[PDB]
């Protein structure tokens, strides 16, 4: 996934990703 959460785009496994 991602580290830094924008908004919300999904939720891969503690729920942090490009977004979300």
């Amino acid at each position: 996934y991602e580290t830094g959460c924008k908004r919300c785009c999904y939720l891969d496994e503690y729920g942090c990703i490009r977004c979300c």
